[PDB]
């Protein structure tokens, strides 16, 4: 199967959160992706692929490429799957732009949707401001109640800043309340190659184990108490409990390539990597498998097979595996260091992992 992560309106995007070095407003843009480029990369994906294929629509804010974008999207996948391959079509969005017509399309199309939301207003809008300043936690909302109206399935993507650990239980709360059960918390990081732990709302390792630990408990006792809240990142260590391997890419310690595919047709190994050193190629000119076989990205995998010395004698690199390479990735042109949280991880399995197995045998 084929899976490709596209940013149909490049790195443009209508607000300017503090910690995202995503957009383009003080980071290059394409602009938004033209027909025969999109045209381009879904007939090669639905030639090329077997038994089935994802779509992911990123960036950059990926509403701001319209709707009859994504309108032409469909036709083109219905137009070109002449192997009746199975899609899966995704959108991850800030929601600020989302009204009945975007709720009516994601719904009736399948679309599965990660909303960014990073807690409840006064936690949101510290940092999610739009790009004249505005706050943008009540549109967020917005988007969520049209969700829930016209049935999309949607998960919910919180970044994780140093505000965020000392207020979990208003985030928590505020999920619970809103009754959002699925959830991903996002570690900040802080951009490439900067040093660590700078800015204001830097998720240093402290700050993560603390963020860890609490979340951990008001997961644990919702468990006990039969309310079931799915945590991406509690699953992934369940899976490596009980498969030995996850579902999610950081976690099984070695990196994937993704197909990142700018607006421009260029495709990148990693949404954290789309820069000119990892340039794989362009899709309009270049198979799957050639991109897939290019120098650079066979370089850029096999970066990340390096195990760090104490990872190699650590209790936990069983579950742990060393984590996802960007948070050891410290210096450009550099051999990968051992992962910035991995004392967090080490406290926090400390902390947590007798309950964690309690889970994973309550859930066979
Ligand atoms: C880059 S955005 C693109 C899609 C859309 N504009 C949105 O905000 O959901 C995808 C996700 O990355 C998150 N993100 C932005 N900056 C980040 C950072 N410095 N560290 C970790 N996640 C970040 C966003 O909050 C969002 O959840
Ligand atoms: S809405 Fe998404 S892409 Fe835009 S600045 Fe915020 S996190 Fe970055
Ligand atoms: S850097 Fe992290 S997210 Fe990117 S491919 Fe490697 S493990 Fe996966
Ligand atoms: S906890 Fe630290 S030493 Fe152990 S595997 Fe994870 S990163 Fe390596
Ligand atoms: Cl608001
Ligand atoms: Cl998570």
């Amino acid at each position: 199967p084929l899976s490709l992560l596209i940013k149909p309106a490049s790195s443009g995007c209508n607000l300017k959160c503090t910690y995202c070095f995503y957009h383009s407003l003080s980071v290059k843009s394409y602009g938004i992706m033209r027909d025969e480029v999109l045209e381009s990369m879904v007939k090669r994906v639905l030639n090329e692929a077997n038994g089935h294929c994802s779509f992911a629509f990123q960036g950059g804010e990926p509403t701001l490429a319209g709707l009859e974008f994504f309108e032409k999207l469909m036709e083109l996948q219905r137009k070109h799957n002449y192997k009746n391959l199975k899609i899966y079509n995704s959108l991850q969005t800030n929601g600020t732009l989302i009204d009945e017509s975007w709720a009516k399309f994601l719904s009736e199309n399948k679309f599965l949707v990660g909303l960014s939301m990073d807690g409840p207003k006064e936690i949101h809008n510290l940092n999610r401001k739009d790009c004249c300043g505005l706050d943008t936690f009540s549109k967020v909302e917005r988007a969520a109640e049209l969700f829930k109206k016209y049935k999309v399935e949607f998960n919910i993507l919180c970044v994780v800043t140093s505000n965020t650990a000392r207020h979990v239980n208003k985030v928590y709360k505020y999920f619970k309340e809103k009754d959002f059960k699925f959830l991903q918390f996002i570690n900040c990081l802080d951009p490439l190659y900067e040093e660590k732990g700078k800015y204001n709302y830097s998720l240093k390792p402290k700050d993560y184990t603390k963020f860890l630990k609490n979340l951990f408990d008001f997961w644990y006792e919702d468990f006990l108490n039969g309310n079931r809240v799915s945590i991406r990142y509690f699953d992934g260590l369940l899976e490596t409990i009980l498969l030995g391997k996850s579902s999610s890419c950081g976690m099984n310690g070695t990196c994937t390539c993704q197909f990142v595919v700018e607006s421009d047709g260029s495709v990148y190994p990693c949404d954290f990597y789309v820069l000119d050193k990892w340039r794989l190629g362009n899709i309009q000119d270049m198979t799957m498998k050639e991109l897939f076989e290019t120098n650079k990205n066979h370089e850029f995998i096999k970066l990340s097979f390096k195990v760090h010395e104490e990872c190699k004698k650590c209790k936990w690199f069983r579950l742990c595996k060393g984590g996802c390479r960007r948070c050891r990735d410290s210096k450009e042109d550099s051999a990968l260091e051992l992962n910035y949280y991995c004392q967090s991880y080490k406290e926090f399995f400390e902390y947590a992992f007798p309950r964690l197995i309690n889970v994973a045998n309550n859930i066979k």
